[PDB]
């Protein structure tokens, strides 16, 4: 401990008193994240800058067992802030078409201070049933995928990022209760109920407590196996979500007609709805090291095609660590994302351009026909410290925004991950 290679606190154990109190059932973390983008060419705007996004996470995970003798239950409380700018917007973006996905996921939801987490967990039966309550995102228990990307794309829960304008992950928090059954050390079940309020994604609502604005609930079903495939650790998720909030139809008015053409309400459906699967797998270890070798990941996700503008979405990629035995800690990310826009939406569009007489792309009155965006990273992690890991990337992105009309980027990343 005190600014140590293998300390995983860069303030380590403050003189013995940190590892008591986790002896005690409390454990105080402190994490940053810092992410920064430059383009190198191509994207909407060509003119080179730089932009730098961060994110401080302040947390409290309570063993109430011992603090409270509360048979296997916790407490989890977690506070973030979030600052900076995103290179997306921009540079990157049409300004009227936006990327779907990010070359800075720590950026967004609104640049402030955010309740990110607070809630108590008990498990019953030997930890066969588990019941979670309090506040939280969809995120952190469904379609659960790493952050060491840069790239949204690459990132966190991809439902979330797809319909994310429902489903909120870290760092927006909603009041939620998740029921989980393992079946098996290697296999559980589980479905959750969370509160559906876009009015957390407003700035100032970021610590809101009340219920207020609530639109409706998602209501996400899972299967999590994590199975071994020759002696080597695997994970697969298949999941589906329904949303019990209003939502507008993409293209049709409320009459069944074109609403582009008659600038009528949309069509309004009782629901969203769509499913997903994650699958992750160690499939060499390196040298006969397990904590070695290549890793492979999918991700896959399917919306309904009413209401959700993202149609569909698949990635594949792969990471190595420590390809080399003079860096045994380090890794090696490569990820293809394809983000492809339900067909009306497009179709709308067209409609749109056809009505206001408007057919040249560079004209502001002009809506950009949104078809399919790529995003690609390749990235290295150098393991400074435990408590340091700091990953230059590359990113590439095909039709920022779905738009065709937008060039090619290449972007240059800087990611770091610290705990304090
Ligand atoms: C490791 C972290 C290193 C920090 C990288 C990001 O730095 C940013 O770079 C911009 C510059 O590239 C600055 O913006 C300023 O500088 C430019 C000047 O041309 C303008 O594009 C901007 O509008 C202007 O706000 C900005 O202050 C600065 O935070
Ligand atoms: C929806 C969620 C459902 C919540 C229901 C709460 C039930 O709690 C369980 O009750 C068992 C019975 O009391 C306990 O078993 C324990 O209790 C017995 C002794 O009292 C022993 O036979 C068992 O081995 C021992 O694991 C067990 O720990 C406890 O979690
Ligand atoms: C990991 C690395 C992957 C590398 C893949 C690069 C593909 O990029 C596309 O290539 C086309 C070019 O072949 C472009 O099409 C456009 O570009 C040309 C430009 O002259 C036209 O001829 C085409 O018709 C037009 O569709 C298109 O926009 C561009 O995104
Ligand atoms: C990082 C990973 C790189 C991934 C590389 C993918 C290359 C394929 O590019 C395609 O080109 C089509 C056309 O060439 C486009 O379709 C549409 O784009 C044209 C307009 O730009 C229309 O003419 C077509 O009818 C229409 O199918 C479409 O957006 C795009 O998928
Ligand atoms: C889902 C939260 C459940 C937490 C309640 C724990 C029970 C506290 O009293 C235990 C008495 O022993
Ligand atoms: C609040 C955001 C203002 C920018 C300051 C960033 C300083 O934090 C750097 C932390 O790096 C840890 C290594
Ligand atoms: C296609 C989704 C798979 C359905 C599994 C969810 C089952 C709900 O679990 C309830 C736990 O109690
Ligand atoms: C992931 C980072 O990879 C970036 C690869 O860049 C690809 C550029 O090559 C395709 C564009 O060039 C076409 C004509 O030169
Ligand atoms: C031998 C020392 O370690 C080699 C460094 O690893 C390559 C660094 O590449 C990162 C890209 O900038
Ligand atoms: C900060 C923007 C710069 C872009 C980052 C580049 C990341 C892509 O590089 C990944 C491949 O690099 C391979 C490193 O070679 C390994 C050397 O280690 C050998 C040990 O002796
Ligand atoms: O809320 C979900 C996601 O929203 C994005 O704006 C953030 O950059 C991500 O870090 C976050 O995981």
């Amino acid at each position: 401990e005190a600014f140590s290679s293998e300390s995983k606190w860069m303030t380590g154990d403050w003189g013995g008193t940190r590892t008591e109190l986790l002896d005690k059932g409390y454990d105080f973390t402190l994490d940053y994240v810092g992410e920064v983008a430059g383009n190198l060419h191509g994207g909407y705007n060509d003119d080179k800058t730089a932009r730098y996004s961060d994110q401080f996470a302040l947390g409290a995970h309570l063993d109430l067992q011992k603090i409270l003798g509360w048979h296997d239950a916790e407490f989890k409380l977690a506070i973030t802030e979030r600052s900076g700018r995103n290179l997306s917007n921009d540079r990157i973006s049409d300004p009227r078409a936006g990327q779907f996905s990010s070359v800075q996921e720590v950026w967004g939801r609104g640049q402030t201070w955010r309740l990110t987490q607070m809630w108590i967990k008990q498990k019953y039966f030997d930890g066969a049933l588990d019941v979670k309550f309090g506040r939280f995102g969809e995120g952190e228990d469904f379609n659960s995928f790493p952050c060491d990307f840069q790239n949204l794309a690459f990132c966190g829960s991809q439902v979330g990022n797809w319909v994310g304008g429902i489903w909120y992950n870290w760092p927006v928090s909603q009041w939620a209760l998740r029921v989980k059954y393992n079946i098996t050390p290697a296999f559980f079940v589980q479905v959750g109920a969370f509160e559906q309020n876009p009015s957390n994604l407003e700035t100032g609502n970021g610590f809101k407590l009340s219920g207020s604005g609530t639109k409706g609930a998602i209501m996400p079903m899972e299967a999590v196996w994590s199975p071994k495939v020759n002696g080597l650790p695997g994970e697969y998720r298949l999941g589906y979500y329904y949303s019990t909030a209003k939502a507008d139809d993409v293209y049709d008015d409320v009459n069944g007609n074109p609403q582009a053409l008659t600038g009528e309400a949309f069509k309004s459906h009782s629901s969203k709805h769509g499913w997903w699967v994650v699958a992750q797998q160690q499939v060499t270890a390196h040298g006969g090291d397990v904590n070695r070798g290549l890793s492979l990941f999918a991700n896959f996700t399917v919306h309904d095609k009413a209401t959700n503008v993202v149609d569909n979405y698949q990635q594949v990629g792969l990471v190595y660590k420590g390809a080399f035995d003079a860096r045994p800690k380090d890794d090696i990310g490569f990820g293809v994302a394809r983000i492809h826009v339900n067909d009306d939406v497009k179709k709308r569009a067209e409609l749109l351009n056809a009505q206001s007489g408007i057919n040249d792309y560079d004209n502001p009155g002009f809506v950009p026909l949104q078809r399919t965006e790529y995003n690609a990273e390749l990235y290295y992690g150098f393991h400074v410290t435990n408590w340091l890991t700091v990953r230059p990337n590359l990113q590439y992105i095909k039709s920022p925004g779905g738009v065709d009309e937008v060039d090619n980027a290449l972007v240059a990343g800087l990611k770091i991950q610290s705990s304090f």
